[PDB]
């Protein structure tokens, strides 16, 4: 990424946003390498409105390598470009007179895994008696709609020759009108169950062993992501130990059972996504045609 990305231009006319129109609020997310802060921005989309945005910036004590890392990330977001189902770039603050700030879309409801897990007592397959009374309930239509949407996002990312490498519900963000968007260690005193997840549980067999990521290894990940959705945000492979024999059994053909809320065709889609042979897994385009039909047949 480095060196290469320094040789990509930055068009300030179309991306640069003045820092004096950005008012920062509370942090949304921390990391060992940086932070996303919630902020108010005036006129970020040219209209005369104050809009809530998310700001990636460096932590206090961040190095030169971490500045390069954020600037690469900015140029990759410029490269990737706009889609409804990715966390889109809105602007950047790069000139002298303040900190480096990369401004992206705010998704107010947070990640899809925590959201879904918080709706297990507000779920019905189809809305039976008067549909007014099941207001705010999740339904099969929602879950298949979240699915289709992520498949669109990934089809788009594939067409920009991008690879996600960590496709999971934690990295899916939910904004208003049920629109979902793809994005890419806290002190143990304040850690609760569910705070974390083991990323090996989303890795294709060829990535576990051969450590190669390709768009078809993302299709396997999409499969596990489907399972998260239709279990309403459970962790994959419940109570299973992720050791050398688990990895052995994966390659042999062992697979997760159906989660509690799946349709039979949605479980069949997980299994096709989990084909041992990468080239026999469906493409994200094929997943888009297929989930769109499932979504339409749910009627
Ligand atoms: C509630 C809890 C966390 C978040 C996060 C976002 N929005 C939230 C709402 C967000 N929106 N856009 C980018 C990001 C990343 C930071 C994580």
């Amino acid at each position: 990424l480095d060196e290469h990305c320094e040789r990509l231009p930055y068009d300030a006319s179309k991306w640069e946003f003045p820092r004096d129109r950005l008012k920062l609020g509370k942090p949304l997310g921390r990391g060992a390498f940086g932070q996303v802060i919630e902020a108010d921005a005036f006129g970020i989309d040219k209209t005369a409105t104050c809009r809530t945005v998310a700001v990636k910036m460096l932590k206090e004590g961040a190095t030169h390598s971490e500045h390069r890392a954020l600037m690469s990330e900015l140029k990759i977001l410029i490269h990737i470009g706009h889609h409804l189902n990715v966390v889109n770039l809105l602007g950047a603050c790069t000139k002298p007179g303040g900190p480096l700030m990369v401004i992206v879309e705010f998704c107010k409801f947070g990640n899809l895994s925590t959201y879904l897990r918080s709706k297990r007592n507000e779920f019905v397959p189809y809305k039976e008696a008067p549909e007014d009374l099941y207001k705010d309930f999740l339904t099969l239509e929602h879950l298949i709609c979240y699915s289709f949407q992520v498949a669109k996002g990934m089809e788009f990312l594939a067409s920009r020759k991008c690879i996600h490498r960590d496709l999971a519900a934690r990295n899916i963000l939910l904004s208003e009108k049920n629109v979902v968007k793809i994005c890419d260690y806290k002190d143990p005193d304040y850690v609760r169950k569910g705070d974390a997840r083991l990323p090996l549980k989303w890795m294709a067999p060829e990535t576990i062993f051969d450590r190669v990521y390709t768009i078809q290894s993302d299709v396997w990940s999409f499969g596990v992501l489907l399972w998260e959705i239709f279990s309403l945000g459970a962790s994959p492979y419940p109570g299973v130990k992720i050791d050398e024999e688990f990895c052995r059994r994966l390659k042999e053909g062992t697979r997760m059972r159906a989660p509690d809320y799946t349709t039979p065709e949605m479980y069949q889609t997980m299994l096709d996504c989990w084909h041992g042979e990468p080239s026999q897994r469906p493409t994200f385009s094929e997943l888009v045609e297929h989930l769109g039909n499932l979504l339409q047949a749910n009627a």
